[PDB]
């Protein structure tokens, strides 16, 4: 309540006779710029509108600028109705009121600011909390309330998953047949998956031109905030030439992450394999269970580090740009970290287990043939509920236990019960998204029940997903977007290696795994080259298909800007005669 | 001369009496929308334009109206220095101003009008065709020059064929180098070749970003001239989905040109192979010559009147696309005579002739080692110099000597003599250009010298073929294009199996042929796995580079429709006593 827009709050570091300095700096440049700062703080900066005119013109001096930048290509209604006719709309003017440079607090670094943020509509929340865990699917009016609060960014999450959820109830069926007549690794079973997982990319790389063109953000990335940390050396500027002498060293750290994370993978895998020869036996189960829960959460919290001090180097002027590039390089810690330990099943022990049971050195064997079956159980059913209460439910009882021991004006507790909250990143929540599609292509002939186990976890994690974003974390600022990002270029790439992995292993698992036995010669490597070329040839047939048919949305794009052109543009021997006797000419020539 | 710029010439087919009343519509409807038409004829028709001020209404007609779709992009300049500034740019008027509905002789059917052509200007060729007959790269206003006459869709031919020419002294000095000091098969030849011929698909693709935007001409693919052959239904129109339904017939026939010309050419390649074994020796060598070069000239003549038939099926509105649908039919056909007689050598005999010596139904054996390189000579080499002589010398005699047996105004012969000659096509000259790009990434190993006997061949090819345009065909309207079309999509592909094809050529040819020897298991399928899967996480490390490096004509167009805009735009509880007593709150909290 109360008409607060954001707030500012501040970190009594150091000693106070600068920062009493420091404190008119950042209250003198917003009343010089904004109005209405105020603060009953402790110490967090309360911060409004100005008035009912000088906020007007910011909205129409932004909804000019990403104009003439080529994105919103109406044109800009004037002052006098520039109503800003949404709650995230008139949010996002102020923060660009906030940080832009030319008023910057820098809310980050360079200063001594922690945070700003907005605060939640609690009633809008409750009556949509409730309303929509009846139904079954959210409108697209519900949707543009995802939109009209919460900016955008977090507005192409709850729409991508939603069309993930739509798309789930056919494998889901069809798997559930494939279960119940078939057995497991049918060859009719994994054509359609993997025809299944061209569709949905295709569909989905047309569906965000309408939708990014819908909520008029077609272009954004002509219009991103700078960063702040950039070091140029020139002006009217740093050369993207410099870059690709720079970025290259980005492939010697993926060379280390799989080496680094490899080993301690595979070491553990190696471990829990060697008690079933010698093993005392219950005690040393959990021996390599307890070094890989430790080590890969502590060795690729050492790889984000080495990654932030190598994104630092190349400069990336804007701020998505920065954020792409870190994300790009987290992705191999993640395809290494979360398939491997099921790579390494699959294909090692039923290739072979004879060769590697005579190593005794970490002190007759048949296999056990469900090892496999019965570890592809165990993400995509039973990870998929102990990472249900460790996202939602666990850290909604610290925060709760939290202020239990700790017990006019009585939201000033609410508002710094809301400030110490956790902050939301959309990118921590695709990750989950991106990788469980992974075992849906890369994984899905053992145990085809798997989109069964993806379509109840996605109808509750599409209404998890927006409670903890009410209730067990502050709101994100508007942020604007006009696709998920990195993660659609590395969905595809997903499904690529999905294509080879499953007709590898529907060939191996033909009846008998018996880990020397199976050809390879005209068998292993000629269904590889045959099954992922003709996965290449159908790719290249959709999406030529869906290319010819433009959606209505970014149909009307196209005759707006037409339109838009239509009204700017509104604001010597020759004796025959003419043509009645040229043509005598003609009529007297008839042989 | 004589400021003529068309010419409309007449068949005399039928019963003159409605082709009295027929020349009057021809003439009638002319003269309503353009001035001067005239004839002098025999029959055909001159058109010059109409005024000094009627002819400046169309051009700032068609200025406007490719503005407001997109192209231009600046402002029209207005009727008073509307000059064209640009030959070809005042016939490409002229011929919109004649061929458009709303105009009509629409000169290939549905009337008795055979052919629209304007004249050449003999003393522009002149000192051009003996001016860049001496350098060795022709310059960027050398270029525009033929760019301003010809239209741009000839412009982007010879641009392209000049900067093929300018990357090909790479592989020439290199390979010259791999012929002199290594043998052939080099792992390290066709490691670079492969690296080669990625990087100038790549800066291609970045090339054409530049030129058809340098021209003014990036976008036309929203302005073009419709079809008169087109069969709607509806109004403000034939559904796109329909296509998709009737488009999937296209595979069925690329089925049956791959099974009836895969005959031909594998009849006769079996039958001398015969002649190696049984054979009177000299007189039964060219009966397989014969054979194969007079059924695929008849077969493939076939396959065009099928593929016609079957293209006029699909209505495609546009003039361009079906033209571009034609060509990707064809190509099936050109892929499938050119490559298949020497896939055929290298992929059967020195695998195995043992298996195919002891059939003898076509009325002791070693491999004639050199059948394959000797074949690989005939196309680079021998075929380039008696396709020289096929294309441009023989047609010019024929056309000298049919004049020598016929022997105030003398030119009307020259027109008439004009008149007569051929009608050029670039499409017909790019396949000539985009097939001898396969032989240099497909069989570029056997005989390394093959860049050597290519760039030989494309500087005299550039002056031919601007030879053969000027004296041996008339020419051609016109016509303005962003790309060159099909085969740039088509030359990607080229170079994709060009990697699988040499990388499978190097490990059979690891100093022994010996048409079931080497091993396939481990070694062939997994040379082709791991090489291809080079290809194309370099191919996709090359073009994400050149992405980031935007040049300076696609600058300077972003720049510019930002300032289009810029000028279409030049057309309760609060009590705390603003900032100064605000900050006074701060400074008391201390501890
Ligand atoms: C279950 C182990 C038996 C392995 C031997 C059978 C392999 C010989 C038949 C090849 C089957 C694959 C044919 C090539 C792939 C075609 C798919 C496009
Ligand atoms: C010349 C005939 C000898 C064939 C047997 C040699 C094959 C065994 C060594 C494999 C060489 C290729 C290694 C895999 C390709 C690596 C290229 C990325
Ligand atoms: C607009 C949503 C279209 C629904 C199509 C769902 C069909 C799922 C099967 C996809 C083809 C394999
Ligand atoms: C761990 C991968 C290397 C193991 C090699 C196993 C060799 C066993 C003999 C099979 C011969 C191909
Ligand atoms: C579309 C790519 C998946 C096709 C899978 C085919 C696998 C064929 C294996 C047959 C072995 C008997
Ligand atoms: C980028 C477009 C790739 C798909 C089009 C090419 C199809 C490649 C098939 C190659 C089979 C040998
Ligand atoms: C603008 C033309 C650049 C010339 C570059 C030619 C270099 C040819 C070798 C290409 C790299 C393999
Ligand atoms: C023309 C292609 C089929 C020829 C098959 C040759 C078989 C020879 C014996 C080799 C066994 C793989
Ligand atoms: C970049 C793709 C071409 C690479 C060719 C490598 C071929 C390796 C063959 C080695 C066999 C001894
Ligand atoms: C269309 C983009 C294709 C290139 C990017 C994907 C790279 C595929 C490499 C897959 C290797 C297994
Ligand atoms: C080991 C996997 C390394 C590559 C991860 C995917 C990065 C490419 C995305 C297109
Ligand atoms: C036998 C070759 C058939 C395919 C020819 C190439 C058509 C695809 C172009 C991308
Ligand atoms: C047989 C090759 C087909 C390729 C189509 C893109
Ligand atoms: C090892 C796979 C690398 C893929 C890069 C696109
Ligand atoms: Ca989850
Ligand atoms: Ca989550
Ligand atoms: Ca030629
Ligand atoms: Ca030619």
């Amino acid at each position: 309540n109360h008409h607060v827009d954001y707030v500012i709050r501040f970190n009594y570091g150091d000693i106070d006779t600068p920062e009493a300095i420091k404190k008119f700096e950042v209250l003198l440049l917003e009343l010089s710029e904004v109005g209405l700062q105020t603060e009953v703080r402790q110490l967090f900066v309360f911060v409004r509108a100005a008035s009912k005119k000088k906020l007007k013109r910011a909205v129409y001096q932004s909804r000019v600028r990403d104009w003439l930048y080529g994105v919103r290509n109406t044109e800009p209604e004037p002052a006098s109705s520039a109503k800003p006719q949404s709650e995230a709309e008139r949010l996002l003017v102020i923060y660009h009121l906030i940080t832009v440079p030319k008023i910057t607090p820098r809310h980050g670094e360079w200063k001594n600011v922690d945070a700003i943020f907005p605060l939640h509509d609690e009633e809008t929340n409750r009556q949509c909390m409730r309303e929509w865990s009846k139904k079954t699917f959210l409108s697209t009016e519900d949707l543009d309330r995802i939109r009209n609060t919460f900016g955008e960014h977090v507005g192409f999450y709850f729409a991508f998953l939603q069309s993930y959820f739509r798309f789930l109830m056919f494998p889901a069926a069809f798997g559930f047949s494939c279960w119940l007549l078939l057995g497991s690794f049918s060859i009719i079973y994994t054509v359609v998956n993997c025809l299944w997982c061209i569709v949905f990319i295709e569909y989905w790389k047309r569906q965000e031109e309408d939708l990014s063109c819908r909520w008029q953000t077609k272009g954004v990335s002509a219009v991103h905030e700078k960063r702040a940390e950039f070091k140029p050396e020139k002006e009217i500027v740093f050369p993207a030439t410099k870059r690709m002498y720079r970025q290259l060293l980005q492939v010697p750290f993926a060379l280390l992450a799989a080496v680094a994370l490899g080993a301690i993978i595979a070491t553990c895998f190696a471990i829990e394999i060697f008690i079933s020869e010698v093993y005392l036996k219950g005690y040393l189960v959990f021996i390599p269970t307890i070094l890989v829960s430790a080590l890969i959460p502590t060795m690729s919290a050492v790889l984000l580090t080495v990654a932030t001090k190598l994104n630092d180097y190349e400069n990336y002027e804007t701020q998505d740009a920065y954020k792409v590039a870190l994300t790009q390089k987290i992705f191999v810690v993640n395809f290494i970290t979360s398939y491997l330990p099921i790579i390494l099943t699959a294909f090692v022990y039923v290739p072979f287990a004879s060769r590697i049971v005579p190593y005794l050195d970490v002190f007759e064997f048949s296999i056990n043939p469900d090892r496999l079956r019965k570890q592809v159980i165990y993400f995509t059913v039973t990870a998929q509920i102990v990472g249900f209460a460790l996202e939602t439910i666990v850290p909604f009882v610290k925060q709760r236990v939290f202020r239990e021991y700790k017990e006019e004006a009585r939201f000033l507790t609410r508002v710094r019960n809301e400030a110490e909250l956790e902050d939301y990143d959309v990118t921590d929540d695709l990750r989950e998204m991106c990788i469980q599609f992974g075992y849906l292509a890369l994984f899905s002939p053992v145990w085809p029940l798997v989109p069964v186990s993806f379509l109840i976890n996605n109808w509750v994690e599409l209404r998890s997903d927006f409670f903890k974003i009410c209730v067990e974390c502050k709101r994100p600022w508007p942020q604007r977007a006009d696709t998920i990002g990195p993660w659609l270029d590395s969905l595809g790439f997903l499904s690529w290696v999905g294509s080879i992995t499953s007709s590898a292993l529907v060939y191996m698992f033909s009846n008998g795994h018996e880990g020397p036995t199976t050809i390879r010669c005209w068998a292993l490597l000629l269904t590889i080259f045959f099954s992922e070329h003709l996965y290449l040839i159908v790719r290249y047939a959709v999406r030529s298909a869906l290319a010819k048919l433009e959606p209505p949305n970014t149909r009307r794009e196209r005759i707006e800007r037409f339109m838009m052109r239509k009204r700017y543009l509104d604001t010597f021997w020759m004796r025959q005669r003419g043509w009645k006797e040229s043509a005598e000419v003609g009529l007297s020539l008839i042989t």
